[PDB]
C-alpha cells in the first residue's frame, strides 16, 4: 500500500495491551485483510489507510516498562485501541495498571482521543463465557473510576482471530462512524495521492462527498460543484468516463454497497494534472482499481451501511 506524506502529521491509532494479549495477530489479520491499505517495510510502527500504527507491548517479567520513550510516540494519538485477553484472568489486573499509566500519558501529550477495549480470545462457540465475562468486568472494576472522572466513554469490543470478522469490525468501525468517517476517508485519499503523485482524491456515496483531499484548496468548490454535476448525470452500473476540468483529468471508480433492496452508490474520483501527466498511468489505473475493491470492503464496516441511514448532517459535523 502507499506512503503517507513524511511532511504531514498523521493521526495515530495506538494498539497497546500486555505481551501476549494478541496484538500482533489482531495487526496481521488486518495486514492480511487489507495489504492493500498498509505501506510494509516484529514491526512496532506501520502506516495503514492514512494513519500511523504504533503497535506496543507492556508488562510481563523481563526488566517491561520500556515505555517510560521520547515524547512524540503519545502526540496525535486520536485512537486508543486495547487489547485484553480475557482468558488470562490472573494477568487482568496487570493490564488495567498499565491501561491506566497509558491512558494518563496519552491524555499528557494528546488533546483529543476515543479508547476501545478489545475483549479477545473469545474464541467461537467454545466454553469459557464464565471466564471471560469475569475477566471483563474485572478489567472494568479496575479502570471504570479513572474512565468515569477523566469523562471518557470507552467502546468495548468482543474479537478472536479464529473470528477474524470480529477482529477487521472491531479495528474497523472506529474510523468509519459518522463522527469520523468524513476524516479518516480525507487521510487514506491524502496518503493514496501521495504516493503516486495525484493531484486530488474524492470518495462519494449518492453523489455526496464523504471524504476529500486536495492538494490546492482553491479549486474544491470548483471541483466539488463538477463532480456533482457529472455524477448526477451517470447511470447506476456503468463504467464513469474520463473528463476534464480544465488543466485537470479525472478518473472515477464506481462501487456498490448493498443493504438488503437497497443500494449505496459510491464513487471514488482522482484527478491529473494534463500538463504534467503521469509516465505511467496503467499504474494509476491498476492502483485505483486495486484501492476501489479493499474501499469497498473496508466501507462495509461503516456506520453508513451498518445502519443503512446516510445521515449527511452527522458527516459533516464529524469534520
Ligand atoms: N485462543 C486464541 N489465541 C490467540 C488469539 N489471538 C492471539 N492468540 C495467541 O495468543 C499468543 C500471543 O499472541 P500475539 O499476537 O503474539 O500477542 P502480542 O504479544 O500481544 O503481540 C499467541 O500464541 C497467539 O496465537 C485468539 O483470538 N484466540
Ligand atoms: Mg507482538
Amino acid at each position: 500500500g502507499p506512503k503517507l506524506n513524511p511532511q504531514k502529521n498523521p493521526q495515530k491509532i495506538a494498539l497497546f495491551g500486555l505481551n501476549y494479549a494478541g496484538k500482533t495477530s489482531i495487526l496481521k489479520t488486518i495486514l492480511y485483510e487489507f495489504e492493500a491499505f498498509a505501506h510494509i517495510l516484529d514491526r512496532t510502527e506501520l502506516d495503514f489507510f492514512g494513519k500511523s500504527l504504533l503497535i506496543w507491548d507492556f508488562g510481563g517479567q523481563s526488566v517491561r516498562d520500556d515505555y517510560l520513550q521520547p515524547i512524540r510516540y503519545f502526540q496525535r494519538i486520536k485512537y486508543f485501541y486495547y487489547v485484553v485477553d480475557v482468558q488470562d484472568i490472573d494477568r487482568i489486573k496487570e493490564s488495567a495498571e498499565y491501561f491506566l499509566k497509558l491512558i494518563k500519558l496519552t491524555t499528557e501529550y494528546s488533546d483529543d482521543f476515543k479508547i476501545f477495549i478489545f475483549f479477545h480470545k473469545i474464541d467461537p462457540n467454545y466454553r469459557g463465557k464464565t471466564k471471560f465475562e469475569e475477566s471483563e468486568n474485572r478489567f472494568l472494576v479496575e479502570i471504570l473510576p479513572t474512565i468515569n472522572e477523566l469523562k471518557f466513554t470507552p467502546t468495548y469490543f468482543y474479537t478472536s482471530i479464529y473470528n477474524p470478522i470480529s477482529v477487521i469490525s472491531a479495528f474497523s468501525q472506529p474510523l468509519l462512524g459518522n463522527e469520523t468517517i468524513y476524516q479518516t476517508l480525507s487521510d487514506a485519499l491524502d496518503s493514496f495521492c501521495f504516493n503516486i503523485d495525484l493531484e486530488f482524491g474524492l470518495l462519494f456515496v449518492q453523489n455526496f462527498i464523504i471524504g476529500s483531499h486536495f492538494s490546492e484548496p482553491e479549486i474544491i468548490s470548483k471541483i466539488s460543484k463538477k463532480m456533482t454535476m457529472y455524477l448526477e448525470d451517470l447511470d447506476e452500473f456503468e463504467d464513469c468516463p474520463p473528463f476534464t476540468v480544465d488543466p485537470y483529468k479525472i478518473f472515477t471508480k464506481n462501487f456498490v454497497i448493498s443493504v438488503g433492496d437497497n443500494n449505496f452508490y459510491f464513487h471514488f474520483s482522482v484527478g491529473i494534472n494534463i500538463l504534467n501527466i503521469p509516465d505511467d498511468m496503467d499504474e494509476i489505473f491498476d492502483a485505483m482499481d486495486e484501492y476501489t475493491y479493499n474501499l469497498r470492503k473496508i466501507l462495509e464496516n461503516s456506520e453508513l451501511i451498518r445502519t443503512g441511514e446516510l445521515r449527511n448532517e452527522e458527516i459533516l459535523s464529524g469534520i
